[PDB]
């Protein structure tokens, strides 16, 4: 049992909400929510503009830091930093952006890292302004991902588009 609330349940693990991942990771205090990530982990826009906005900008610096020591992350790749206020961790994970021209069969690769947890909050990986179909992303989360995710849309109009077309 989990503090997970309002979700529909897609498969023996897969679950998805009508909720602002920001909102919904403040409330449950997940041990690990997703951030849609880019490889410098310049939290500019989208999802991840939005969890940087909601820590304050400390995400940023801490992600500034960790870029100066290590470099940049691999599209399909991953890193665990701090989740600040809003979790114990953040998993930031590098979906392929389709507006950069990248390779969209590199989003399996990026739903593969969310295997290292048990339990996770996560956006659709590549969905907005990564310019991926989200119906497309879903069905490859679902195809990949075999621990719990617990997935936040916040779009209503996108969010029942994906109930109603999914298979
Ligand atoms: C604060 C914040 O951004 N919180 C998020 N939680 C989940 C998501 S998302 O990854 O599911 N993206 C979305 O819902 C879209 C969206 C459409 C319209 C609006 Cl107004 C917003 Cl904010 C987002 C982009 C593709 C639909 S964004």
């Amino acid at each position: 049992v989990n503090s997970f609330s309002g979700y529909l349940k897609l498969t023996d693990n897969v679950y998805i909400k009508n909720a602002d991942i920001v909102e919904e990771a403040k409330k449950v205090k997940p041990t690990v929510v997703v951030n849609a990530a880019n490889v410098y982990l310049k939290h500019g826009g989208g999802v991840a503009g939005a969890l940087n906005k909601a820590t304050n900008n400390a995400m940023q610096v801490e992600s500034d830091d960790y870029i100066a020591t290590n470099g940049p992350l691999k599209v399909g790749g991953s890193c665990v930093l701090s989740g600040h206020n809003l979790a114990k961790h953040c998993l930031h994970v590098v979906g392929p952006n389709v507006n950069k021209g990248e390779d969209i069969q590199l989003l399996k690769s990026a739903y593969e890292n969310f295997n290292q947890h048990e339990v996770l909050l996560a956006p659709l990986l590549s969905a907005g302004i990564f310019g991926a179909d989200p119906i497309h992303s879903l069905r490859v989360c679902v195809d990949t991902v075999r621990t719990n995710v617990y997935l936040a849309v916040f779009d209503k109009n996108l969010y029942d588009k994906l109930v109603s077309s999914f298979l």
